[PDB]
């Protein structure tokens, strides 16, 4: 379909322009607590929170390129971004997972193993985030699919305090339709692929809810090392 093809192309381009892929980056490592579990490696947390600020900027750039996002009220654009920020950041870091080395790669090439991701701040959430990354791999998702899943996660009408939830639901409707027809065309062998992918958003919300609780825990324990929160940055 030309209207569907055009929508897929726009979302694939919005994602590619705001997300450097694992293959494109020059991986580098750090010796910082690489083989020792610690409650919090402040040097790892410092690098990690600086990378997060840059990634939140890219997410906002991605959101603004989604057809119709900027037509929503400013209050609703802020509400959607605050609610999906952790979900999108989780999806982005899990997209750069290397299973044999059990590492994830940041947008500047920084490559941390499971112990280091735990020490950088993930703590009790590490195994859940790494399990999600492991579940993504067999889906063999391309840029169009990752972009569309990110857009579906963002443009969600069930978020608390939305001024126009039906409008947001209507904006989400062509994205779901595009992903359905796209996965059908590209993978006709597996017709269960589309609901398997939407199930990942359900998994993402659960992990994101736990993540928000960890943000609060970290704000309590290390307030002086906390960068401005997601809510603070987007406002
Ligand atoms: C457990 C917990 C640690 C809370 C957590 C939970 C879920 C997601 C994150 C998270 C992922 C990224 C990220 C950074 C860079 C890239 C890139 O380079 O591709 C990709 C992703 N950042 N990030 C994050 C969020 C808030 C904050 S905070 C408290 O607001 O300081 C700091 C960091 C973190």
């Amino acid at each position: 379909t030309p209207e569907v093809g055009e929508l897929i192309e726009k979302v694939r381009k919005a994602h590619q322009e705001t997300f450097p892929a694992l293959c494109q980056l020059g991986k580098y490592t750090t010796n910082n607590s690489s083989e020792q579990r610690v409650s919090l490696d402040i040097d790892l947390w410092d690098k990690f929170s600086e990378l997060s600020t840059k990634c939140i900027i890219k997410t906002v750039e991605f959101a603004k390129q989604l057809p119709g996002f900027t037509t929503l009220t400013i209050a609703d654009q802020i509400t959607l971004l605050k609610a999906a920020c952790l979900d999108i950041l989780i999806l982005r870091i899990c997209t750069r997972y290397t299973p044999e080395q059990d590492t994830m790669t940041f947008s500047d090439g920084l490559t941390l193993n499971r112990t280091q991701m735990h020490n950088a701040g993930f703590g009790p959430l590490t195994d859940l985030v790494f399990a999600f990354a492991n579940q993504l791999l067999p889906l063999e998702m391309d840029d169009a699919e990752t972009g569309l899943l990110s857009a579906i996660c963002l443009i969600c009408g069930d978020r608390q305090d939305l001024e126009q939830p039906d409008r947001v639901d209507m904006l989400q409707e062509p994205l779901l339709e595009a992903l359905k027809v796209y996965v059908r065309k590209r993978r006709p062998s597996r017709p269960h692929m589309f609901p398997k992918m939407l199930m990942k958003i359900t998994d993402l919300r659960s992990i994101s809810a736990k993540g928000a609780e960890r943000v609060i825990t970290l704000k309590m324990e290390i307030p002086g090392s906390m960068p401005p929160l997601i809510q603070e940055m987007l406002e």
